[PDB]
């Protein structure tokens, strides 16, 4: 039993970490096979940034303006393309610790784990979601561009986030592995409105019922609602709107706790409208959205 | 920027995780150079560990009985011995994945990286604390015993924790790698008192400073506060008395804010006294003392 914000384990991803450097800047790069993938603001001076024209700025570069680095050993750099907002460096070298993967854009709402890096050396691993509004919560300084997001299925990484930048509110903007910005986002240093966040329903049931299964019990009530009216409380709370989809996802979890989703919504209603009063659920004293129905199962069942 | 309850890579440590089955129970070992390092319960079936004499359980037991087994590769055992609550498998190759470890008894309060494992396969990895009652706040079911706690610096794993059971309250309790539990725990299927578990005041204080750093500054006040005043309420609210120690080790983050430790107390005092009423730190209702001052600076410096 007990119930933690677990992040994959990284090591698939750490051997695959490298060091992209162009002109002055410095960022992390993904090797995977014979290609380096890494945002393409590398080749952007600070000045740059405000107003950059990256068609015009890669023309000023060639391959052996591409510093990669993999630990102590350099790579050959033979190819350089732009795809969206990343730079693909073709490598004369295959990475020998190249895992079996996939490129996937996660939908909002979904969540992955971070290995979180700085010259191409892993200092941290977290669990996050990517937000209903595209953004994630993150944990960047300076150097960590090109950091990655990740979800394993036994032997395959499913690499989903690249991180590019810092809102000035503080959360964190990037792309999917062709270079796609998740949301509205540019990859220029100017003034970007995220949008209004929503709490991730789905998720905080599946927590809810994380926390039923591991004992925390004191949130259920007498009360069952029906989606029309749970979806009128979620509105009023910036909650977003539970759909059929939702319940059916939630499946498992209410046939393993005997509990019907609905009846687990009027706890939620309840919670909604009460607060904690004091309390906590999971060692938690707010509504945690950052764990996927799959994330419970997979977590209370052991998967590997 | 962004505050996040980070783990460390795992990579190092899951090329040392292994499968260790002896009869019909089956956990996790550890294995650095020619050596496997597991909960010496796994010699007990069910019935055993109710009151389980392991001298004489060991003694049925012969290398050929200890099945080891690395990913698909079997490993040949030439050498057991019991060392406390652990069990030393000699096998006749050192693993080659061995990274530059060290063992260490960490001191409550102290955190790490635990990375759960299941029939010798990573699953999870997630940062947690050693409570001040010596008990840890895990996510671990049936097959996690053996799985590892660990910190990082650099290219040295520091193996400081072993998972061996679950208390009948839901936490957990282990040893460090010479097999000595953490706490008054025995490897017994027994009731176990864990004791008042107190809040782990300077990582609060930490926290507290890395929200300030991030950002977030709604609860710093115009008041201080001594020692003294300080662990008169730290007492009241449960949290370990506050020593000259402890603010020496937050000197690098009150050198960094400017913000005086007994300044930075009287915030804590009245946040103890009054609440939230409503609000959040670092995306949480309670106050978290799951980071060290050390970690803190780790995060907010980005040491790879
Ligand atoms: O998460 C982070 C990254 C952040 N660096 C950026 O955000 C760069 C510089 C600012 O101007 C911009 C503007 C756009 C882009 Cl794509 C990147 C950037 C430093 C702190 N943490
Ligand atoms: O964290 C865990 C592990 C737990 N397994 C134990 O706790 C075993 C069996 C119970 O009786 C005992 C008693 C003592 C010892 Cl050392 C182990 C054990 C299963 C659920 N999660």
């Amino acid at each position: 039993s007990g119930f933690r914000k677990m992040a994959f384990p990284s090591g698939k991803v750490e051997g695959c970490m490298v060091q992209v450097t162009c002109g002055t800047t410095t960022l992390n790069g993904l090797w995977l096979d014979d290609v380096v993938y890494c945002p393409r603001h590398v080749i952007c001076t600070s000045e740059d940034m405000l107003n950059p024209n990256y068609e015009d700025l890669l023309i000023r570069k060639s391959n052996h303006n591409f510093l990669v680095q993999a630990g102590n050993v350099q790579l050959r750099v033979i190819g350089h393309s732009m795809q969206n907002c990343v730079l693909k460096l073709k490598v004369d070298t295959a990475n020998p610790k190249t895992p079996k993967y996939k490129f996937v854009r996660i939908q909002p709402g979904q969540t992955f784990s971070v290995l979180a890096c700085y010259n191409g050396s892993p200092s941290g691993v977290y669990q996050c979601a990517m937000r209903p509004n595209f953004t994630i919560k993150g944990s960047f300084l300076n150097g960590s561009c090109g950091s990655v997001g990740f979800n394993i299925d036994y032997d395959c990484v499913s690499f989903c986030y690249m991180h590019h930048m810092e809102l000035p509110t503080g959360v964190h903007a990037g792309t999917d592995l062709e270079g796609n910005f998740y949301g509205p986002f540019v990859d220029r240093q100017t003034a970007q409105a995220a949008g209004t966040d929503t709490t991730i329903t789905v998720n905080v049931l599946a927590w809810l019922y994380a926390a039923v299964i591991n004992g925390d019990r004191w949130f259920l009530n007498r009360f069952t609602t029906t989606l029309n009216d749970f979806n009128l409380v979620a509105m009023k709370y910036n909650y977003e709107p539970l759909t059929q989809d939702h319940v059916d996802i939630l499946g498992p979890l209410s046939a393993q706790t005997g509990i019907a989703v609905l009846d687990m919504c009027a706890s939620l209603k309840e919670l909604l409208q009460n607060g904690m009063n004091g309390r906590t659920i999971l060692g938690s004293a707010l509504l945690e959205d950052e764990f996927t129905p799959f994330d419970v199962v997979r977590q209370c069942s052991g998967v590997t």
